[PDB]
């Protein structure tokens, strides 16, 4: 299990997230690490879900191929028979460090970034639920009286934040008219893909929060960050699903109910039980196995 990185001033650190390390390789190269970590509550555990992040970076990786004539993404192609060791400094091929990397990391180009999270949504959940039920709007959006907790929209829809939920028209202030409309039209073909991709494998993916950058020589939407995985998503179990009650979370009910059980949602430095850490992962190999169609032997 990785927690942590420590590759010992090899490459600068650029940032550590809840789950990700990002270190810089060259002026327009990063280094993406996904770590093992896990959260819950806003709250990062004590201890890890083992393999979580090699899980995590295979998923996405997927999508970047299933999605690769729809968009240009920022991976580094990496020739045929090298491995990203060989575009990496020696030394990070030594034991100590290469076990710590390999199979969780990408090599990504560095792009200009557009500043928003574009969220997309198919379903009528969360923030989006509680804002409807009190006023009728979605992010300002007027919307259809008579939807039911967790109900499909008529079509999925943007629904920006900056965090601070916004509508539409405040994301086109913020990054200009013409880029949001262009980002608001890619990012919703996008999910619309994905969302029923996976429907027909039997998972239900609510919502996403996708992030893209732009080659302003080429003037292109590139996609960036991590993409549709159980972290950046919501997802649901297909079989469970039920409209006007609210669903389980795929990957963290078994979690977040132990937690809330215990009075330790929110709370700092707590540890998962041994079951909860197995319960957890055997979910992450579920939906890799059954969105890829790959095999994971451990």
């Amino acid at each position: 299990s990785i927690t942590k990185t420590e590759l010992d001033g090899i490459l600068p650190l650029v940032a550590r997230g809840k789950v990700r390390d990002i270190y810089e390789v060259d002026a327009g190269t990063l280094l993406f690490v996904a770590t093992d970590r896990i959260s819950a509550y806003d709250v990062i555990m004590e201890n890890s879900i083992p393999e979580k992040g090699i899980l995590l970076t295979k998923l996405s990786e997927f999508w970047f191929k299933f999605l690769s004539n729809d968009v240009r993404n920022h991976l580094v192609d990496i020739a045929p028979g090298k491995t990203i060791f060989d575009y990496l400094p020696a030394k990070l091929s030594e034991p100590k460090y290469k076990t710590q990397l390999e199979d969780r990391s990408l090599l990504v180009h560095k792009h200009k970034l557009i500043p928003l999270e574009v969220i997309v949504r198919g379903y009528i959940t969360g923030s989006a639920w509680k804002e409807y039920v009190k006023t009728g709007t979605v992010h300002g959006l007027k919307q259809p009286q008579g939807l039911k907790e967790s109900q499909e929209f008529p079509e999925p829809i943007f629904t920006p934040s900056t965090d601070e939920n916004i509508s539409p028209a405040q994301a086109a202030e913020l990054v200009g008219e013409d880029l949001s409309r262009r980002v608001a039209e890619l990012a919703v073909k996008l999910y619309s893909k994905c969302k029923d991709y996976a429907k027909e494998k039997g998972i239900i993916i609510a919502d996403t929060k996708f992030e893209f950058g732009i080659d302003e020589k080429t003037n292109e939407i590139i996609l960036v960050d991590e993409v549709l995985t159980p972290d950046s998503s919501r997802f649901w179990n297909g079989a469970s699903y039920k409209v006007g009650e609210s669903q389980d979370s795929y990957d963290k009910q078994f979690l977040r109910d132990w937690l809330t059980a215990n009075k330790l949602n929110g709370v700092n430095g707590v540890k998962m039980p041994q079951d909860i850490v197995d319960r957890t992962r055997a979910k992450y190999i579920e939906a890799y196995e059954t969105l890829t169609g790959s095999k994971w032997s451990h």
